[PDB]
């Protein structure tokens, strides 16, 4: 009796790769969104500033990396496989203000 739609599918990953540029990719990737270390590691994989920093300072490879790393890793990863547009979003949301200028 008329009226019938839906869809909107589901993702479902496990344990996804990691690249070995995934530092320069942060970096870039803050220097895209021009947010903060916190702000991103924050919406990155609920992480600060400091750890982060020295995430891209000693650069811990994800070869050798320890689970506890490798995890923010991971975690960071699947952040910047987000889309572009919720990324600028996720990092909005984050600042939680604009204040033009």
């Amino acid at each position: 009796g008329s009226s019938g739609s839906s869809g909107k599918p589901e993702p479902t990953n496990s344990s996804v790769e990691v690249s070995p540029d995934i530092y320069q990719q942060v970096r870039d990737e803050l220097k895209r969104a021009s947010v903060s270390q916190a702000v991103f590691a924050r919406v990155a994989f609920n992480r600060t500033q400091g750890l982060l920093s020295e995430i891209l300072r000693k650069e811990e490879d994800p070869r050798t990396a320890s689970q506890s790393l490798l995890v923010n890793l991971r975690a960071m990863q699947n952040f910047l496989n987000l889309p572009e547009v919720e990324r600028d979003r996720i990092y909005q949301d984050e600042r939680s203000g604009p204040s033009s200028g």
